[PDB]
């Protein structure tokens, strides 16, 4: 027969950090009434670091939204939220291996432990899977030391999405990739899973120059952070694909502009965006794929320095603690031998935690590089 | 027309651990012998920790098996080798959460980063999904600080296999789960997934007696380990399952009896499992999975009271600290101030990393157990 099927598709980074945020509590109800006024078929919240947080959206947009599920992975929690009208046949959720570095606490992306977590939906006889996901942020757009993270994370999101996806009707990815269209990893998920942005597609677009999620007109969002961009940054995509014998196609976009569609004060430091997408029934690029192997193995040889590095450490606080010892057996200074012994020991042991956690980030560096190297491969045979 | 495949299957626990294991390398000459002189379609090893010992064999076996990955993860790496006659396609892998406790060294498995790999296979049509993985260790069976934990692995394997599998036609596993077939995780994995055990299924069995993997026979294995079992356990199986329209058939199953089958020292202290298995083309009990959540919900509140009991350490320390700095004003002991006071810090940062650890492995807990809750309610929704 015909069949067809109407989308509406809410995403927002919700930047509900507890003690780290304005007015945190004030926003949550704003965003609960404006859902539970939309009536979206889906709503994927993001950064609702919170539990309670969760529990207050989902009792007041229970009669709207039947189903809702929060991510919980790392210390802090993935932070995840996402609300169907539409019952979740299925859940599963995966954790990139590199989520950064820990002794970098100013930053603090280590302890989230980001995740893309899976939603199926049956819809009219059609598989739907969603995906919602927080990649790794950018601090330095001029030097990043996490170039080599997201590029890995990115290409584990890839390969998820390739793998459970075999099934699937259409496809639907929403989230704060934090990185630009230009960006590698962007180029890589996409060229990888074929999925096609929102904003490029879209019939008609109502919302921020450029589409740009962050802007300087929100008071929230820092100047300096968006000194280098006039109009801002767009690191938050609607991403959508369908197999064939689909057609989808993405009729309005929206987002809305640095402030509440109540005149209000923004619901959030970042942009909602709202795209309707309508469901009718009727080769990736190697060099992108060789330019991410290229990054990873750079990255992999800076962890690999940074593990020896820590080895000679170790080594040197042994020798002064075996130093230490003949001093006190001696009895010569005859004082406080004691006192300088227990840092060095610390130092051995702070030394050794740092080397571990270097030697795992080889092998997770690894493992994306030889799923890529093999890819290649097998495309040069394809070639020859 | 009529489809008919021949699948030779090999699964053995190989125990190379370098500088832990007797005749390391003299056992991994025997088995790459054995592998050429064989020729199975598939073989995958495991615990073969060592890379120069995966280059050993994928150089040795490489003329019979052009196609070979080592999959690497966590401090030491997983350890999972495969080796195929046949190119493989496809290659992803999967990381458990919860692999154990880092401070138990002794048992040490944390360090491995323990993972279950997909291999997709694409043979005469037919494509085929391939398994391989290794569950935590059972160190008491009386008492069980890992049960929570295998549970979990077991629930995010049965997940894994799920999902990615949808498309294939043949699933196959092959793993050292580390249970006994009557063990919860066991019943979790095979009621949800739907696969069938080789050992229960063959038409024809030659080997140990029971089909036990690990044997009292074998020279390496302690006899400690398996004083409470006369015949000794079998942990290691071969799992396989079919899509309709595909029939597949264990003609022939084999173990190698804790012995080299040329006579010699056995190759390891596990037992090797041949399957020959024939491909012809033409409801998960809630119970369990009610029991699991249980199992996982007594972890989580035990996992609770670990943070609770850090944090009250991390306060006691912060409050002798405190005590420290007043008596080294105050001059009134006029010494050892500072010798006590640099241990007293480092208490604080134990118990903080401790703390922060049993946080993590909460909400590792909670994914689990809430991915399951899903499950059972949608079963009681369709009861009722
Ligand atoms: C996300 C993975 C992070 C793990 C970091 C590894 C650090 C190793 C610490 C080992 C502690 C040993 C205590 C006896
Ligand atoms: C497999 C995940 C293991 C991670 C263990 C978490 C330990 C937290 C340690 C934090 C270190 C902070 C250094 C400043
Ligand atoms: C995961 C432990 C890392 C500690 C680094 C201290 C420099
Ligand atoms: C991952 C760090 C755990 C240290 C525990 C020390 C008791
Ligand atoms: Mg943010
Ligand atoms: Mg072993």
């Amino acid at each position: 027969p015909n069949f067809s099927l109407r989308l509406r598709i809410f995403n927002l980074n919700c930047w509900g950090i507890p003690y780290l945020s304005k007015h945190r509590a004030d926003r949550m109800r704003r965003l609960g009434d404006f859902l539970n006024q939309e009536s979206f078929d889906l709503a994927l919240l993001e950064e609702v670091w919170s539990e309670q947080d969760f529990q207050y959206l989902r009792q007041k947009l229970s009669p709207t939204y039947p189903a809702a599920h929060h991510f919980r992975s790392g210390i802090i929690g993935s932070g995840l939220c996402v609300f169907s009208k539409h019952p979740i046949q299925e859940l599963t959720q995966h954790i990139y291996t590199l989520n950064g570095y820990p002794y970098m606490i100013h930053h603090g992306d280590w302890f989230s432990g980001k995740a893309v977590g899976l939603l199926v939906l049956h819809l009219s006889g059609m598989v739907l899977n969603a995906y919602v996901t927080h990649l790794h942020a950018e601090y330095n757009r001029q030097k990043d030391i996490y170039l080599a993270h997201r590029v890995a994370q990115a290409w584990e999101l890839a390969q998820f999405i390739h793998h459970t996806s075999k099934k699937a009707d259409v496809v639907l990815l929403c989230g704060d990739l934090n990185m630009h269209p230009e960006d590698l990893g962007c180029c890589l998920l996409k060229e990888w899973t074929g999925l096609h942005d929102a904003y490029l597609e879209t019939r008609d677009f109502k919302g921020s120059e450029e589409g740009n999620t962050m802007v300087p007109k929100n008071c929230y969002v820092s100047q300096q952070e968006l000194k280098p961009f006039p109009f801002g940054v767009r690191i938050d995509y609607v991403l959508y694909k369908a197999v064939s014998g689909f057609y989808i196609s993405c009729k309005s976009f929206e987002t809305t502009t640095g402030f509440d569609p109540h005149r209000g004060t923004p619901l959030s430091d970042h942009e909602a965006l709202m795209a309707t997408l309508f469901v009718r029934h009727s080769s990736p690029l190697m060099c992108v794929l060789k330019e991410a192997w290229t990054e990873l193995g750079l990255g992999m040889a800076q962890a690999r320095w940074w593990a020896t590095f820590a080895s000679y450490v170790i080594g040197l606080g042994l020798l002064l603690l075996a130093l230490l010892c003949v001093l006190a057996a001696g009895g010569g200074a005859g004082e406080a031998a004691i006192l300088l012994w227990t840092p060095s020991v610390g130092l051995v042991l702070w030394a050794g935690a740092f080397y571990l956690f270097h030697v795992q980030e080889v092998n997770g560096l690894y493992r994306a590089q030889a799923e890529l190297q093999h890819v290649l491969g097998r495309a040069r045979e394809a070639q020859d």
